[PDB]
This record gives C-alpha cells, structure tokens and sequence, in this order.
C-alpha cells in the first residue's frame, strides 16, 4: 500500500531485525550482560557518538550552554543543533518529560 | 604513546559519558520508552548496521554460511567478518555462552 512491494520487503525484513537487536540488548541487561553485548555490536567511536548525544540532547533541554560552547564542548556544530533539536521536537512529549526528569535531576 | 594524566582524565570521562548513556537505556527499557530513545539517538543507518551486526554474530555462530553467502545476504565482506570474528574471541565467556544460547535456538 505505502510502499511497493520490493520496498516493503526490504522495509520489513529491516524492521524484523532491529527489533531481534532491541530485544536481544533487553534481555542481556536482565542478565548484566549488556555491558560486553555494547562492546561486541558498537564500535568504539559509536560509543562515545551516543555519551556525547545524551550530553548534547541534556545541554539542549536545560537552555544554559550557548551555540559556541556546544560545538567547542560537544562538537556540535549548527547543523547538528538543528538536527538534535529536530529529533526532540519528533520524539513522543512523554519521552520528552520523560528525559526532562531523568537528565536534568 | 603512554597515557598521561590529560589523557587519562579525559578517557575517564568518556568512560562516565557511555555509561550514563547505558543507564539511561537500562530505565528505559524499564518504562517501555527504548523504542523512541533509541529513534533519538541512533540514525536510521545506525540501526540498521545493528540488525545487521546481530545477523553477521548468528551466522559466525552458527558455522554454516559460507563467506560469499555472508557477503551476498548480509553485506559483510572478509574484514567485516574477520572484525566480527575478532569481536567473539575477545569477548567474555558468560556473553558468547549466553548468545550461542540464544541467537541459535
Ligand atoms: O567492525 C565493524 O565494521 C562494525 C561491527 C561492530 N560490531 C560488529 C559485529 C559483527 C560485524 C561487524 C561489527
Ligand atoms: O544527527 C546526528 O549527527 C546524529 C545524532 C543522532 N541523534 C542525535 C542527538 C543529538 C545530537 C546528534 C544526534
């Protein structure tokens, strides 16, 4: 219907196996086993990407650091704000408050 | 190119930074919001590459793809699968015991 018939294949076939990673790493915490199952599937650097990401998104919700200090802090330049802010105005309100609580005490 | 305490500080605090980022998913998995926290912090490519990485660990378990099969399903040339390959050995026993479990039935 939205997709043709190749799209959608390949579309399912990639939702059908993000989703076997977003359970695998569920149950690897049950398990405290996610610490090396996060060092098998990502690579150094993507590691570091997604600690400075949590510090990006937390510096944007708390509106205190300016746009120089974000890139020469965190790297970001306009167009990364741009984006980064982008996703949060995407994102479900609930996951927004939700982050509000959990990154800003 | 031995550490020096500049170094040191700094790997520590990307060390702090990744793992804030993994507590933060832990909760969330907790509060079933890991669906949209992971669509803010991972791009599109990004997760794809690990649904694709899970599949890329299965069949290097498994044994019974052959590298051209691996190549021509999941995209993993001979570096990929001899970095992948290097992942599993390094890591530790409980996590391979636990994802030959797992990932094979
Ligand atoms: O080595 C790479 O290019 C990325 C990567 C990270 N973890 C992996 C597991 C299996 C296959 C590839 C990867
Ligand atoms: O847009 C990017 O360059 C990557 C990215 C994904 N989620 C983010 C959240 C905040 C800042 C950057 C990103």
């Amino acid at each position: 219907a939205q997709q043709s018939p190749y799209s959608a294949a390949m579309a399912e076939q990639r939702h059908q196996e993000w989703l076997r990673f977003v359970d695998l790493l569920k149950n690897a915490y049950q398990n405290d086993l996610h610490l090396p199952l996060l060092n098998l599937f990502l690579l150094p650097d993507e590691r570091e990407a997604l600690g400075t990401r949590v510090r990006i998104v937390e510096e944007l919700l708390r509106g205190e650091m300016s746009q120089r200090e974000l890139k020469n802090e965190l790297g970001a330049g306009i167009a990364m704000i741009t984006r980064g802010s982008g996703y949060l105005k995407a994102a479900p309100v609930e996951l927004r408050q939700w982050l509000e609580e959990v990154l800003l005490k």
